[PDB]
């Protein structure tokens, strides 16, 4: 179950801002983060270092998004694709607080543990869960699953990490034996380092 992650021990985590926490993201280098697309909107502040939302606690860095862009076949309405990327106007100082994540080479198997981290109850919260198999996540959720998801289980837009790569985004889910659904990382690297290196 979750638990308080403790200041910092998720150096990759970010807080989206836009006059309220309304999502989270990842750090994958000091001036891009990715976060699901349904988290898009206008005038997003990325804030990290993050523990405290509330409170300047002093590792924070408060940098505006100059860039957002949305996969390319997202569907609002299946939430298949659900991944995007937000530029930052300044690079990130990258510091023991502030680290960025690294993309997978490969997807993950069943069974692997994954730390999925997020607020939301104003400090870091973080879940150490596997991957289920696919008939667990698609016999949970009939008709809904593509192979651009994957469950996991027993804050939309975090990350979920899983050997040290990002391997999945917090995506949708009914657990509020229903488990939480991800977008697949794996499935969209060639995406992300293409279009990080042409903008």
């Amino acid at each position: 179950g979750g638990y308080t992650c403790g200041a910092n021990t998720v150096p990759y985590q970010v807080s989206l801002n836009s006059g309220y926490h309304f999502c989270g993201g990842s750090l994958i280098n000091s001036q891009w983060v990715v976060s699901a697309a349904h988290c898009y909107k206008s005038g997003i502040q990325v804030r990290l270092g993050e523990d405290n939302i509330n409170v300047v606690e002093g590792n924070e860095q408060f940098i505006s998004a100059s860039k957002s862009i949305v996969h390319p076949s997202y569907n609002s309405n299946t939430l298949n694709n659900d991944i995007m990327l937000i530029k930052l106007k300044s690079a990130a100082s990258l510091n023991s607080r502030v680290a960025s994540i690294s993309l997978p080479t490969s997807c993950a198997s069943a069974g692997t543990q994954c730390l999925i981290s997020g607020w939301g109850p104003d400090v870091l919260k973080c879940l150490k869960a596997p991957i289920l198999s696919d008939s667990s996540c698609k016999s949970a959720y009939p008709g809904q699953i593509t192979s651009n998801m994957f469950c996991a289980g027993y804050d939309a837009g975090g990350p979920v990490v899983c050997s040290g790569k990002l391997q999945g985004i917090v995506s949708w889910g009914s657990g509020c034996n229903k488990p939480g659904v991800y977008t697949k990382v794996c499935n969209y690297v060639s995406w992300i380092k293409q279009t990080i290196a042409s903008n």
